């Protein structure tokens, strides 16, 4: 619906103070803004998105939106110089996508580990003390640690511990077939959690919701939990600490780090409108300030407001466990990494496998086959390796008037008979064209290709080979196919 | 550059006259109005088009539109149901490619028969009694017949009497591969015009002005030309009719039927601009009359002012041969087409070649081997396919709980196993996906495949499927590289 927005973000998250940004910006520009928070919104988005029941702005952690990019569901954003120089530019490395900037970055998430003070003045180091610790609490009618273990993202600091990782980089991209899920170091993070769960340590059946009000009742003496959660444990009045997670196996807990974006609907009618606010209104010390005295953000993107929030201890310490962890992958593939570990997890801790099957699953389910669809870093270089063919045949006519063999950025044209039209087949390489069709050249009566009438570049016709309306009205096929 | 029109046009059209309707836009929206009239620009518009040294805007005949749209070149035209009303719906029909419309339509070309009345009071009906005219003529120090013959545009309507066509049309659609360039009636019409040569009827060298201004000296009985060379005869102050084409073999001439069209170019940064002058200046009867003063356009799309010109006699000898006529084919293949026959009419005329030599090679050069690349209209047929083999299985699993194999408009979902999360392979047939990856579905507890949250359609992931973004990226290189 024009000439309005429509919000969705997190229900842990500080919607209010994002409905107070927005009623804001309707005193402002007279538009109204709702903000809502739907269960299972990350899921939500990709089939509703363009039906508009889908919101204008989506917020969520930068990893889904490798997907939701690559399923056309986000309109790329244009922000001036002036605008990206407010933002650290890692955050920005964040929200980019095959070279396209897919959403702003709001702030940076790190899973820390809190603790009770007063039932626990010292965090313990390790997390191979924690039965120990527990076994003691139980004695005084408490616990030592309790966190959702329903979703991977909190297990997982533990799980990439010892030598997990959900996929490899090398050389600026990920390895979709290259999966560190099942590798020796994941067993054990796994296998120990697993034992946590055996020796009556922890419950499997302990979600966020569970763990939270048992943290802020002073049920548990430790949580794992992010930036987020500490408004609560405000108003349950808990002197409480955020620190390091435990090492395991002397080895630094691993989180994965999650840089909170906007996204943009590419089918909402209210892009400029979309902008407006996002620039404007939200990313600004005030508009940071409304939805951080809600729930906290984390460290913020925007430089300006993070020093603010970078003398605050608790902030110190999500960014000391965002060091130690990995920024999760934004690639599309990771939908598939989630439900498989998610899966992986549940069936270790509730004994519907043993953690080596479980973990063995989730490999060969994480780990997808490579893509078969041509990226334009692949064409390119079938692009100059068909370059390079070309100063070959040009240097070997050469080693020996017809138009002589050249190169114009696509083809390799051959020796031209004077006065003629050259055809040449529309080159099978180029994966985006109709290889059955010419393209098309004058060799002139001197031996010189036949120039664009009045300029200085060559004449060529290529209206065989170019599909770029099909290919559009095909592949719109399919996008409609897939929404309606 | 922003802010400003430049508009290319035919030289041999009534650019004056729309330098004036410019002028008016200038004085009415105060932005500056410019009317080129380049050599060869419907060669020059492919290269130049997306380097800003391109117009605005680009005035041409239809054919050249689809090779032009194929390229990614022109913008969609988008006018409301009020406006699409002004115009007739024939001439609508012409500026449609692939189911966009990609130009506004002006006027409708058809070439006709024009005579000096005072040389010869009576056209001849045939084009076989013209030999018996002009040798008389001669002897009085005269010419029968001058025209164009360097253009194939001109020489087509005695090549498509007997039986020539460009491509055969069937069922909606143009076939590439089937030209009647070389079958039995166009070489009786080649054969027919490379008799005139021979018999020293009409010189082979004769080129557009040569004839035109043969004909306005009063040197010349009889041209083939259009409507716009109307005002030069009207200058010379010659007593002439228009009317319809001779027969040949006591068949029609088929001349090709141009409609002359304004296209906007996808670079442009002026597109509101260029819609706003074409609607609401150039497209009315007042801008019309403004450019058919200056050279006459021929029965304009304008269903208000072509009521008037209706009237003229001249236009109706226009729609006469038009009528008798053939559409110009507006697929990509057309300007082979032209090369092809310019070549084939310049090498008969001349001697380079014998007729049949020459049709056989525009045969071959002319006709294309089918696309490889698929289109929207096999893609559904293949999709249509698909959604067939799963009504298939889905009756063949009823024949003999877990989910049912059901067909989302793209995937046929087999059996699902209850519980779990259903992988699907993407599927081959869909030629735009990346069929390497995987679609997901839950299937739930009690059979029914999982919805997504709070709506009632079935929830399914196909990230791992979908490449639109990728697609896109690698198209563009290509579109970039053929252009800088
Ligand atoms: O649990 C898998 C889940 O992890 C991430 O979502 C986080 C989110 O980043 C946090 O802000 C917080 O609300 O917890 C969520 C998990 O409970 C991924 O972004 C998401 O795709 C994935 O499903
Ligand atoms: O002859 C090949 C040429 O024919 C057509 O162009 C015509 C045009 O439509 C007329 O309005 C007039 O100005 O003469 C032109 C050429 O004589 C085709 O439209 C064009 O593609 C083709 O090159």
């Amino acid at each position: 619906e024009e000439g309005k927005l429509v919000i969705w973000i997190n229900g842990d998250k500080g919607y209010n103070g994002l409905a107070e940004v927005g009623k804001k910006f309707e005193k402002d520009t007279g538009i109204k803004v709702t903000v809502e928070h739907p269960d299972k919104l990350e899921e939500k988005f990709p089939q509703v998105a363009a039906t508009g029941d889908g919101p204008d702005i989506i917020f969520w952690a930068h990893d889904r939106f490798g997907g939701y990019a690559q399923s056309g569901l986000l309109a790329e954003i244009t922000p001036d110089k002036a605008f990206q120089d407010k933002l650290y530019p890692f955050t920005w490395d964040a929200v980019r996508y095959n070279g396209k900037l897919i959403a702003y970055p709001i702030a940076v998430e790190a899973l820390s580990l809190i603790y009770n003070k007063d039932l626990l003045p010292n965090p313990p180091k390790t997390w191979e003390e924690i039965p120990a610790l527990d076994k003691e609490l139980k004695a005084k009618g408490k616990s030592a640690l309790m966190f959702n273990l329903q979703e991977p993202y909190f297990t997982w600091p533990l799980i990439a511990a010892d030598g997990g990782y959900a996929f490899k980089y090398e050389n600026g991209k990920y390895d979709i077939k290259d999966v560190g899920v099942d590798n020796a170091g994941a067993k054990a993070g796994l296998t120990f959690l697993v034992d946590l769960i055996k020796n009556k340590h922890m419950n499997a059946d302990t979600d966020y919701s569970i763990a939270e009000a048992a943290f802020n009742k002073g049920e548990t003496a430790m949580t794992i939990n992010g930036p987020w959660a500490w408004s609560n444990i405000d108003t349950s009045k808990v002197n409480y600490g955020v620190t390091v997670l435990p090492t395991f196996k002397g080895q630094p807990s691993k989180p994965f780090v999650g840089v909170l974006s906007a996204g943009i609907n590419a089918a909402s009618p209210n892009k400029e409108l979309a902008k407006e606010f996002l620039e404007n209104y939200l990313l600004t010390d005030e508009g940071l300030e409304a939805v951080n005295k809600d729930k906290p953000l984390g460290a913020v993107a925007l430089k300006s407001y993070e020093e603010e929030l970078a003398k605050d201890p608790r902030i110190a310490a999500t960014m000391e466990n965002a060091q130690k962890g990995e920024i999760m992958p934004n690639i599309p593939q990771m939908s598939a990494f989630w439900y498989a570990v998610r899966t992986a997890v549940i069936n270790a801790a509730s004994g519907r496998q043993t953690v080596d099957e479980a973990l063995k699953d989730a490999q060969t389910n994480a780990a997808a086959e490579f893509d078969d669809v041509m990226t334009k870093e692949e064409q390119i270089f079938l692009l100059h390796r068909a370059q390079a063919q070309c100063e070959k045949r040009l240097k070997e006519v050469l080693q020996r008037r017809p138009c002589l063999p050249e190169w114009d950025h696509i083809l390799c044209w051959p020796l031209g008979a004077p006065g003629e039209v050259v055809a040449v087949p529309c080159p099978d390489y180029i994966y985006d064209f109709n290889h059955k069709g010419h393209a098309y050249r004058r060799c002139d009566r001197n031996g010189s290709w036949e120039l664009v009438p009045g300029h200085n570049r060559t004449w060529a016709n290529y209206s065989e080979c170019v599909k770029f309306l099909t290919n559009e009205t095909r592949e719109r096929e399919v996008f409609d196919r897939l929404h309606h």
